[PDB]
Formats: structure tokens, sequence, C-alpha cells
């Protein structure tokens, strides 16, 4: 067992010792009074990203890991890719529908890492009607939509 701090303190621990080759993690002290880790991504070898670094931002929730971090881009440099937006926000399956309790910031970072390398398109079941049988099983229409917007 353990709790959302003890699972950060496994996590930090065992990205201090050995996180991924061109990774490197970084607590952030916030005025958030809440746990934000800042991570340091080179770009891998044969991708478009090679040898430049972004930055990750990992803000954590109190129900963390049973509530996946918010993961987004940060830093001074923000990739030009299709599941990464120039405000930072990184589309991925893993910070949603196949979060778990089993995953770490280290998959996430990976994930992310593996968006850059290859990035995936979505897909659907050739069988349109089925698909529609199966659309009462996914999230509903979001009527407010944050915006980017100078306020």
């Amino acid at each position: 067992m353990a709790s959302m701090q003890k699972r950060l303190q496994k996590e930090l621990l065992a990205l201090q010792n050995d996180p991924p080759p061109g990774m490197t993690l970084n607590e952030k002290s916030v005025q958030n009074s809440i746990t934000q880790w800042i991570v340091d991504m080179e770009g891998a070898p044969g991708t478009l990203y090679e040898g430049e670094k972004f930055q990750l931002l990992f803000k954590f929730s109190s129900r963390y890991p049973f509530d996946s971090p918010q993961v987004m881009f940060t830093g001074e440099n923000i990739p030009v890719h299709p599941h990464v937006y120039s405000n930072g926000h990184i589309c991925l399956s893993i910070l949603t529908e196949d979060w778990s309790p089993a995953l770490s910031v280290q998959s996430v970072c990976l994930s992310i890492i593996s968006m850059l390398s290859s990035c995936k398109e979505k897909r659907r079941p050739p069988d349109n009607s089925f698909y529609v049988r199966t659309c009462n099983k996914n999230p509903k229409k979001t009527k407010w939509w944050y915006h980017d917007d100078t306020c």
C-alpha cells in the first residue's frame, strides 16, 4: 500500500537513480503548494525532434495514482506535432482512458517520447453500425471549451 506522496517519493527516487536515456527529472517547488514536476526531454535519434529539448510539466492530484497527472509541455520549447498543442497540451490515451495506478510518470514520459517518434492516427471499426452502437460507452459532448485567448 502507498499514499499519493509515497507513490511520488518512490517514482522520484526511481527516476533520480535511473531515468530513461536523455531524460531528467527535476521536482519544482511551486507557489501553488502542490506537487509539480519538471522533466527534461531531449528528442530521440532519428526523429524530427532529435537533439532538441522540450520540457514537461506533471501536475499531481491528491487522488494520484488513481487519477492521472495533468501532463503538458512547458519551458521555452513546445514541439510541433499532431498530438501536441502550442499551449503545451498532450493528446495521449495514457492520461485519460488508459490511465491505471499500475502506470508511472516514467511510462507517461516514454509514451510522449514514442508519440513524438511516431505519430499515430485515430481509427474506428469498419462496421460503422457497430461503432455507432458502442458510442453510448463514450464520453458526452462538451459544451464549454477552454480557450487560449488573452484575458
